[PDB]
């Protein structure tokens, strides 16, 4: 995206499991089907 | 999008586990069918 | 979107378990289905 | 994206276990299925 | 991108194990089905 | 891309496991399937 | 690309594995399925 | 690429291991299946 | 490529292991597979 | 290529083994199928 | 190529073991499959 | 080839071992199927 | 071709055994099927 | 070639074994299946 | 070739062992298989 | 060749071997399989 | 050949050893199968 | 030949043995299967 | 031959021993299998 | 020959030995099997 | 869907101009944010 | 959907137009947002 | 989808423009967030 | 998919433009963001 | 797919111009951001 | 894909201009991120 | 892939120009960014 | 691929131009990132 | 690959023009980044 | 390739041209940017 | 290959051109970049 | 290869030309940069 | 090769003219850049 | 190679002209740069 | 080779040429740079 | 080499001209850079 | 060589030339640079 | 060599011209630059 | 050598000519540059 | 030579010429330029 993200961590006392899954899906833009210019 | 994210942790004292899943989803911007710029 | 978002962490004594799912669903923007410049 | 990203780390006291996926799926620009430039 | 990205690790105090996956899936830029610059 | 990338490491007290896989999938500039420069 | 890349390591107490796979996928410019420069 | 690289090292306490592999994939040009100057 | 690469060693307190491969992958300039020059 | 490249050494303490291989792969000009200067 | 390469060595306290091979792959320069200089 | 290259060895405290071969495979110009003036 | 080549030794306080292969493969210049000056 | 080479040796305070092997390979100029000054 | 070539020695302080081989394959000059000055 | 070469010894505190094979290989002008001045 | 050749000596605290075999190899000059002046 | 060659001695403190053996080969001019002034 | 040769000595201050063998080899000028002044 | 030739002798210290063997092989002219002045 | 579609098209006396788009909208299946098979 | 659908056409005596867009929406199956198989 | 489609066409007296799209919008299957087998 | 599709064309009576675009959109199959075998 | 396709011509008493782009679109199987087998 | 495909033409009065594209886009089998045969 | 593909041509009473590019893209088979065995 | 593929021609009343460009694009087969047998 | 191919002629009236080119792109068959057959 | 190929001619009335090139591009085989038998 | 080829000719009435390119391109066996039988 | 090939001919009322090269590329066989047969 | 080829000619009621080159290209076996046998 | 060659000759009714051209390139067999029988 | 060769002839009605020429090309059997029966 | 060679003729109704060259190109058997027994 | 050759004549109606060269070329057997029995 | 030859003529009607050129160049057994028996 | 040859007649109805030239080159049997049986 | 030779020659029925030269060339034996039976 036209911005920025972040994340942060910093410490724990015993184990930790992280899993991320950023941004899942098609789209971040335009999606056109079907675009004209003119017609007559 | 036009704007960030953030995220943060910290300690604990056991044991932690942490699932993230960030903008499940098609679209972040525009979907359109079909235009037309004019006609006759 | 055109702000920001944002979460926090801090500890517990015992374990600790965290599910998130942000923004499920198709759209953020604009849908169009058709749209016309002019006619006639 | 026309924009950057960030992650930080920092210690712990135990095994620590983390996965990172970022951006899962096919779309960041523009996806156009047919375009004309002008009829007639 | 047209911008850059970031990551930081430091230090822990016992066995730490990272997998690391950046940018899973087809577009970065722009897909287009035909263009057609004019016709008659 | 038009943006260069970074990375960082630092020491650990102990073994340390690290993964690494960017830009997984196939375009960062531009698919076109057919283009037409202009008919009649 | 147009621009560059960096990496950094620096010293642990203990051993470290590190494995890198820099930038897995097909295209990095512009593919194109034909194009045609004008017709009649 | 029209770009250079980078990389770093620096001494550790302990044994470490290495593997590096740049820019696994075909392409980093232009991929043209048929081009044609002009037709009629 | 249009430009150049760079690497760097630094010493080691014991034994270290390195292995290093780069630009695995066929293409790095230019693939065409036919081109007419013009036709009637 | 159209430009140079680079590599560094330096002392260590201890055993040190490398393995370089660089610039695995076919291509690093153009490969054309087929041209036609032009046709009637 | 139309470039140069560089290379550099410099002490060590213990052995040392060094394997280079620079520049694996058939094409350096322009693969040509047939070119015509004009037909009719 | 149309640039020179380079190499430096310098000392060390104990054996070393080097092992270098430069420029493994076959095409360092042109390599061309079959070409053909003109023809009617 | 059309530059030279270049290498250096140095001193060492034990032994060093070298082993050097240079430009390893068939072709330097040109390879041409066949050609063809003109055909009717 | 079309250029010169060039060579070094130095000092050692412990043996030293060399063996060097230049330019392993068939061909440094041009290589012709078939030319044809004209036909018809 | 075109173009002369050098060698240097000097001193050392224990035994040397020096084997050198150059330029080994056939051609560094031009093969032709057969040529043709004109047909009808 | 149409060019000279060039060698160099100097002194040294212990024995020295040497070995010298130059220019190992057949050719080093021009090999014709057949030339036709003319026909027809 | 059309130039010349050279070597060097100078002196040595012990014994010396040296072997040199100069230029092995069949041609210097030009091999020719078959010449034809001009056929019909 | 065409030019002519040179060689160097000079003293040395111990014993030396020197064993020299000049251009081994047939050819140093011209060899012809057979030539044709012309037919018909 | 078209060029003369020279040698070099002076003095030495132990034994030394020299073995000379120049120019072994069948051939210096032209060697013809057949010549045609004229056919028909 | 066409030309001419020349060694060098010189004070030595000690006892020396020489062996000297100058152009060995068979040919230093012209070779040639048959020659026809004209046929028919 | 797991059922077909149609479409009939018939004549007309004078131009006629269609435009059709089928199925706009991101989803004929489902769309689910996060399951859990079992806690406890 | 589990039925098909139909369409129909046949003429008129002067020009016409048409613009169809069926199914404008993101849903056709089950949105879930999320689902639990079982606690304690 | 698990079944088929079909069109259909036929003639017309005069110019006809016919522009089609179908199954403009990302999923025809089933699209997950996060799945979880089991948990304690 | 699992099933096939079909297409009919026939004669008309004047020029005819047609422009075909099937099943513009990312996904046919399955998307999962993350999956999860078994936790504890 | 798992299944084929299929299409169809016949005439036309005037000209005919005919486009067609089949399948537009990343993906037509199954992607997967991450998959784990089982965790503890 | 796991089943064929097919076309057909067939005859016309006057001229036909014929441009097909098939299966434009990345993937048609499985792209996966990362797998994970098993974590402890 | 897994089946064979067909093309059907058949005659045409004036001129007619076909292109056609199948299968423009990269993948056909299967696109892993980073597999693991087994940890632990 | 493990089917083989097919075409047909047939005759003509006039001129004929016909381009073909059979699977255009990388890869056919399996692309791998990284692979591990096993880690501890 | 492990299949062949077919193609297929036939007659016509007056001129034919054709062009044809088969599997262009780099891979048929596997790609791998590295592989580890083992780790500890 | 581990099948074969075919081609088919047949007569014509008129001219026809015809050219044809056979897979395009690097591999049909395996590559291979490193692999490891096994590592402690 | 493990397979063979075919062609095909037969006769026609007016004059026929015939180019033919088979197999442009690298490698049609296996290339490695490097393989280690074991470490330690 | 491991198989033939085959071609055929056949007679013809007018003039043919045919123009013919087979397997032009470096490699039908194996390319390894460097192979190791253990180590420690 | 490990396999014999074939050729076919056939009669011709007028001119005809052939040019034949075959397996034009460096390699049919196996090109080795350094292998080692065992290495402590 | 360890199989034989065929070829095929037969009449005609008018002049042809025939050129041929076996096996164009360097290699049949096995190039090595070095090999290592064992070390330490 | 270890294999022979065959050609056959036959008559013609008019005037025929052949020119044939049998394997260019350097290497029938084992090109080696250096050969090492074993170091210490 | 290891088999022999034919060679077949038959009569002719009118001139024939024939030109025969075998075996153009230098090595038939092994060429060895430089071989060592063994080194301590 | 260790194997035989042969030819074949035959009659003919009108006159007939021919010129025969077989093997041209330096190598029937072994080439070596320089062999060592043993060394220390 | 090892082995013997042979030729075959036979009879013709008109005039015959015939020459022969039997193992053009210099080697048919083994060419050695230096050998040793051994060293210390 | 250690085989014989052999030649054949026979008859003729007009002129002939014939000219046979056998095994032009320097050497049939060994040539070495020089050959040491021990040293120290 | 070790070996005896053969010819033959026959009726005639009018003028015939023929021409013999048999092995012409240096050698037929061996040729050393210095040989040593033992040194030290």
């Amino acid at each position: 995206d036209a911005e920025f993200r972040h994340d942060s961590g910093y410490e724990v006392h015993h184990q930790k499991l992280v899993f991320f899954a950023e941004d899942v899906g098609s789209n971040k833009g335009a999606i056109i089907g079907l675009m004209v210019g003119g017609v007559v």
